[PDB]
């Protein structure tokens, strides 16, 4: 497939509040979280990617191998567990995060030299994007 490493720095990222609001965020966090610009610092060989979500409040890690599921620990955002699988769907990563929440999980794609990530919750739809400074 394709490689998604890079320091990536956000220029958008839209509906992150609502997002938020359906993991039961609470409000001190969500004021927090609401002046947050994350980065995405990939490290990637292969099927094994590390996928750092940094922010100058706190950062949220995922190391994985695409196409196993895994325990997904998601101290930091709404501290819940999820079953996690990751899956290359072509050039496309496809992320289905199984628990208390219905329709949770994200896809991951590069167009052109932008990173997209597209995260869900319960019908939310959040969209971040992310370029590398060249
Ligand atoms: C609310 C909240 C945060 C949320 C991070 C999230 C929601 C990361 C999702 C990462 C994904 C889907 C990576 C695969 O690209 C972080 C921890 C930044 C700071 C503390 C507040």
């Amino acid at each position: 497939p394709v490689d998604f490493t890079g320091y990536w720095k956000m220029l958008v990222n839209e509906n992150f509040e609502e997002y938020l609001r359906a993991l039961d965020v609470n409000v001190a966090l969500r004021k927090i979280a609401n002046l947050l610009k994350p980065d995405k610092e990939i490290v990637q060989d292969g099927d094994h990617m590390i996928i750092r979500t940094l922010s100058t409040f706190r950062n949220y890690i995922m190391d994985f191998q695409v196409g196993k599921e895994f325990e997904e620990d998601l101290t930091g955002i709404d501290d819940r567990k999820c079953m996690t699988t990751v899956s290359w769907d072509g050039d496309k990563l496809q992320c289905v995060q199984k628990g208390e929440k219905e329709g949770r999980g994200w896809t991951q794609w590069i167009e052109g030299d932008e990173l997209h990530l597209e995260m869900r919750v319960e019908g939310v739809v959040c969209k971040q994007v992310f370029k590398k400074v060249q």
